[PDB]
């Protein structure tokens, strides 16, 4: 009697979309296109403005240390308000689960993407997507702003660690994250259609469209200076692979392509992504990305709304001034500046994703999934990934020396040292707990020092000293040392760095240690950094990138349980004066070329 077709789970998605769209008011439509921060959301706001989506931006959590159930109860509280609207359209909640569900205390933290590139193991990355989707659903969240498919062309960019590689082919291969997060697409699948398998999967997001990895001087907020040919040949291809794998959403770059702001680029967003690649999911802005269309940012927000929505963006990550956004867009539609056809297209795409993914059938969190958070199988996977990511750059000072690695687990006394040997937050890097990461024991994990203590024979005495002097080392009766140093956590706008040298004490500790005893240096970094001096001092040196919460991945290789297999996914420069300098360039003079990596055999 009271049958409503969009509420019928047995109906085809396109019929449900069209049935719902035909019923919606303009307020209901513009609400769907609006994404807000949890920080500004209340039940009344969500209901009264018919809100379509929420997010947690970096560090946006219900409280420090919050359990999986606390996150579920948060998300469900917001959902209950959404489901209480006239039409009962469930919100989608988005988060940056970019190396695990990394805002959440106790989530497994996987290596960052640059290290995943070093594994050259797309099936490993798919399995990471799988595990990540489980840990995201453990917290009640249904959408991950991942993968970042940037092709970072200059390691001075502060997000270079979010790129699998400077080589688009490796980036393309690691789009296997998508069917991990979302599920494998049907055999009959049409490229560009969105797909999510159901309540144990999440919607994914290929980001940031397009050429975010190309930006002049590394910088971003900035211009990506190259022609159609290098756009199409370097920066774009992985977006086609993402279409073929049913990526549900695409996020637009803050960047510009040849002086045109991506958030205002109709030719690329509508002409290419939608009309040429036949993308049928939704296009989301970046954080205040429409604001940044103008200079200064936010100085003509009316223009920002007109320009972005006419360019083809579907959902706007406001994320705070939702009343201004909705008011302005409403005015634009009432005035005929934005046609109803454009609103209807945006809403069609958002609804298409929501229906496809089963969000109308399972709008609420599954309490039984809470135990997927930080689950030990997932940590075992992260430990495998971390080990596979390690690139061995040196293993002996001369070709006649005994190879230092693998180290024996049985020795009378060994030294573990360095700023990075017992600091979980430094080993995770940015996008861990906080936006910019943090120092010290910020989540559940195993530092390098703890990993060493867990690996060695019970007779081996392990001494830790963060920054020992040369005399301490020479007097200590050590068999060897493991010294871990490197970069502090960062994101784009502390991490855009011109000198790329590691902070002190880092080199000075390696010199003091290695001057006294043979030493294996573990370099923790988001990118290649100035390395000759560290190499000169070290018997062995490993580029461990940002390996995440499972430090036993490092020791699994140091102690020979597995052989080193990682290969550089980026060029290692001799000097920052050379940059940009990528594989295949004409003037190509690397310290280590892309693909370089020494090996060991398991003992
Ligand atoms: C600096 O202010 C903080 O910015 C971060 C990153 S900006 C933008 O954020 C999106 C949603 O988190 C990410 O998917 C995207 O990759 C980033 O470019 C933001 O997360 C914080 O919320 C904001 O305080």
């Amino acid at each position: 009697a009271d049958y409503v077709l969009y509420k019928d789970a047995t109906k085809p998605v396109e019929d449900r979309v069209a049935d719902l769209l035909g019923r919606m008011t303009l307020a209901e439509k513009i609400g769907q296109m609006t994404q807000i921060e949890r920080l500004v959301a209340t039940p009344d706001v969500l209901r009264d403005n018919f809100i379509g989506s929420l997010l947690s931006g970096g560090g946006s959590v219900p409280r420090k240390g919050a359990t999986a159930k606390e996150w579920q109860d948060m998300v469900d509280g917001f959902q209950k308000a959404c489901m209480s609207t006239r039409l009962g359209i469930p919100m989608i909640y988005g988060i940056d689960a970019v190396h695990g569900q990394n805002n959440v205390y106790g989530a497994t933290i996987f290596p960052h993407n640059v290290g995943l590139g070093a594994t050259r193991d797309p099936y490993l990355v798919k399995r990471i997507g799988e595990a990540t989707a489980l840990e995201v659903r453990a917290t009640g969240i249904q959408y991950a702003f991942a993968p970042c498919i940037a092709v970072c062309r200059d390691p001075r960019w502060g997000r270079c660690y979010e790129s699998y590689s400077e080589d688009r082919r490796i980036v393309q291969s690691m789009t296997e994250l998508i069917p991990g997060l979302q599920g494998d697409v049907p055999k009959d699948f049409t490229s560009g259609m969105p797909f999510v398998a159901g309540k144990n999967k999440v919607a994914a997001c290929a980001k940031h469209f397009v050429g975010d990895g190309g930006t002049v001087d590394g910088i971003n907020e900035n211009n990506t200076i190259i022609n159609r040919e290098g756009l199409m040949n370097i920066h774009m291809p992985a977006y086609k692979n993402a279409m073929d794998k049913g990526v549900s959403t695409v996020m637009i770059s803050y960047s510009s392509w040849n002086g045109v702001k991506m958030h205002a680029n109709q030719d690329l967003v509508t002409g290419y992504l939608k009309d040429t690649l036949k993308f049928k999911g939704f296009v989301i802005s970046d954080w205040e990305g429409i604001d940044r269309i103008t200079t200064p940012a936010g100085s003509d927000y009316s223009y920002s709304v007109k320009a972005s929505i006419l360019a083809g963006l579907d959902m706007i990550m406001v994320p705070n001034k939702y009343q201004q956004f909705i008011s302005i867009l409403t005015g634009h539609v009432n005035g005929g500046v934005i046609p109803m056809s454009r609103i209807d297209d945006a809403v069609t795409r958002i609804l298409r994703v929501k229906f496809t993914m089963g969000l109308f059938e399972n709008p609420y969190a599954d309490p039984a999934m809470a135990e997927q958070l930080g689950k030990q199988e997932h940590r075992d996977l992260a430990r495998e990934a971390a080990r596979k990511s390690l690139v061995l750059l040196k293993n002996g000072k001369t070709s006649t020396d005994a190879p230092l690695l693998p180290l024996p687990k049985k020795a009378p006394k060994i030294l573990v040292a360095g700023s990075h040997a017992d600091n979980l937050g430094y080993q995770c890097g940015g996008w861990t707990i906080e936006f910019q990461g943090d120092t010290g024991r910020t989540t559940v994990g195993t530092t390098i020092l703890e990993a060493v203590k867990a690996a060695v024979d019970p007779s081996t005495v392990v001494v830790f000293a963060e920054n020992p002097d040369a005399e301490f080392v020479k007097s200590g009766g050590f068999s060897y040392a493991i010294v871990a140093v490197g970069e502090h956590p960062y994101t784009e706008t502390k991490g855009d760095n011109l000198n790329l040298t590691i902070p002190e004490p880092g080199l000075s500790t390696v010199q003091a240690v290695c001057g006294g005893v043979r030493c294996a240096t573990v370099l923790i970094s988001g990118r290649p950094v100035v390395v000759q001096p560290l190499l000169a001092a070290s018997d062995a040196l490993v580029a461990a990138w940002l390996p995440g919460s499972e430090g036993q991945g490092v020791t699994d290789a140091l102690f020979g349980d597995f052989g080193f297999t990682g290969r550089l996914p980026r060029t290692w420069f001799k000097s920052v004066d050379q940059l940009p300098m990528n594989v295949g360039d004409a003037h190509y003079d690397p310290l280590f070329r892309l693909g370089y990596g020494l090996t060991t055999n398991a003992t």
